[PDB]
């Protein structure tokens, strides 16, 4: 009864994805009017968005297309969208449309709980299959940066609608909480992160936090952001520090502390994470945000985090010392927009590439 | 006499540009059978990088090309070329040949000398005469690199050539220092960053230097390296952290000292600057590193001379709080090799770029 895939694909396609800004998301309420207005627009947006890295996974080398896990995880994406398309003529002033609609984005967001290690998957079977190459490297990497980027975007979108319309904390906006505050996502980071490093090593660096709020250095630091979110990035950052510390130590039983300072300017909240754990040599740096090297997304993943609201995580090391990481998130709510990957001339021209001599020397 | 310059500029911009290691420069000979392999080498060499990067000029917007100042700098390496040309027959084992060569290789030198102004002058006319555009202002950017990378190339081999064969440092070999002590360097560089700071701000910031040599924790930090490039890379990291914090401390008798860490590693030789000076947004930091936005090469030519042997230079900030600068080495000389741009259809293919949407969403 439904149209095959690929029409669907070509139709929402052509469409670009539509970002919203951190306080968009938080001005949306909870009554049925709101409830129509979030499914009207999901009905929409979430084919979109859908159609739009469907067409670019279909850009990827012959050889990665071809491997059972990358068709797995296509698979789901056409059946979620065709779950979606199942509402295209469905009233939205019929409260059975609505609490259907929440159903099918459950499980949707169930079919794809997977998707990140499954995705891994293919690349090695690609990698195993037929060797890799440089050329298919770079497309793997460009895709996948924004294949997860777009996958978090949808999840978002999922989240928003299924908490808010169907508890721990009353006063998140469904995933959003508006004074997030940020040195408690850090103790919360650290702790889980302790938990792990004393359970295989016995012993872990100390934690010390020092807030620098430039235009009130009283005031605690807060922001409207998705704590799960930050938690996530500080996890992975803690994990690393922590290793370090601790393995660059071995003869030690006093640990150098993991410092981390959190500012707040008129732009930006950084949070840098710095540790005394020997470091990593420059040449090396760039393979810690490789899926292919990782292939362990923890760090690449993190990135896309950040960069989802318009932020970055940056790593900088000094080999024989240690290394600082910084989370720049955006400090303002309407700055705080999402960063969506759209299929365009240029995103498909990005893939057009071949192999030959690069544009610098080499002895 | 000579051909015209179009057949010496295709003939030489098919060759490669050939990359000499620190270590290569170094073990480098001063006698007549030395200066008759680098007269027989650089006649050669020369013409190849001369010739690579003024046919990279030529895939400039017509727009920059007609610039009368772009169109000088065209015909200072025209000449310089031509000069060069005179060469091809004369017979190395005649000393005539030999000093001539040195006399014109110092001609050359002093003809350039004011190359990066004019240049600049060029980014200025283009903008005056046309306004600027996001592709051509992308090319000048990928194009300026190149163009004063391959420039500090070029000034590298005549002025080894220059100094052996033609004092204040004996110990050195051309620019050479095998044995340079990089704090030092770093404290040259403070004395007279700190003069103009205190001509222009009646203050400066304290310096304080660490040294953390991993395997070696009581040796003093030494290199194989330039040292005037050294300097000229710390002196404009010092000017711009010692102006942000006078600036960011108007009110302020006492100011937070520059820090600086010398790290020692197994591959990098990493030399970490730390101001809190305030910082700067993460959205401006690009704009540091612009030949536009700075149209003030400071920072970028500083960058540049840091990747010309397979090093960085990196800038981190925490707005509201101050900015962390990095320059990173190599530690060994055998890995210090010249990082030099090469005219290829990779170079070419990434001149021929157009005007579209990205491949990302704005809202
Ligand atoms: O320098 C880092 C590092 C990387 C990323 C990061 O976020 C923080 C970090 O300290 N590591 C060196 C090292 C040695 C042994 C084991 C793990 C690690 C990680
Ligand atoms: O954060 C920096 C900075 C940039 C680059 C750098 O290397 C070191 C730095 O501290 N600046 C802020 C500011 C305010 C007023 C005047 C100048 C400056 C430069």
């Amino acid at each position: 009864s439904l149209a095959g895939a690929p029409k669907y694909i070509e139709h929402f396609s052509k469409f670009s994805p539509s970002p919203l800004s951190m306080k968009q998301f938080l001005d949306f309420g909870s009554s049925n009017a709101c409830e129509k207005t979030s499914f009207t627009f999901l009905r929409q947006e979430l084919p979109v968005r859908l159609a739009n890295i469907m067409k670019e996974i279909n850009l990827l080398p012959d050889r990665v297309l071809s491997t059972p896990s990358v068709q797995l995880v296509q698979s789901w994406y056409v059946q979620s969208l065709l779950d979606i398309m199942e509402f295209l003529d469905k009233d939205p002033e019929d409260h059975r449309t609505l609490s259907q609609f929440t159903d099918a984005l459950v499980t949707i967001r169930n079919r794809h709980n997977d998707v990140v290690p499954t995705m891994a998957q293919g690349v090695l079977e690609y990698k195993d299959t037929y060797g890799d190459d440089p050329v298919s490297n770079q497309n793997i990497q460009y895709f996948l940066d924004r294949f997860y980027l777009s996958r978090i975007s949808i999840r978002m979108l999922i989240n928003q609608h299924t908490l808010i319309f169907d508890p721990a904390h009353p006063k998140h906006i469904g995933s959003i909480d508006p004074n997030c505050n940020v040195s408690e996502v850090v103790k919360d980071a650290y702790d889980m992160a302790k938990l792990l490093c004393d359970k295989y090593y016995m012993a872990s660096p100390d934690l010390e936090i020092q807030e620098i709020n430039a235009a009130n250095s009283k005031q605690p630091i807060h922001m409207v952001y998705v704590p799960s979110h930050l938690y996530h990035m500080l996890f992975e950052l803690f994990k690393n520090a922590m290793r370090a510390t601790v393995e660059s130590h071995e003869s030690s039983l006093i640990l150098p502390p993991i410092k981390v300072m959190v500012a707040l300017g008129e732009e930006d909240l950084s949070i840098k994470m710095s540790d005394r754990g020997g470091g990593v040599p420059l040449r090396k740096i760039e393979r810690l945000f490789s899926y292919m090297y990782s292939t362990g997304y923890g760090l690449p993943i993190s990135r896309l985090y950040a960069k989802y609201f318009q932020g970055d995580l940056q790593l900088f090391s000094m080999e024989g010392f240690g290394t600082d990481a910084v989370i720049y998130l955006k400090a303002l709510s309407t700055d705080s927009v999402e960063r969506l990957p759209v299929y365009n001339k240029s995103a498909w021209r990005h893939y057009q590439t071949i192999q030959e001599a690069g544009d610098w020397c080499v002895p």
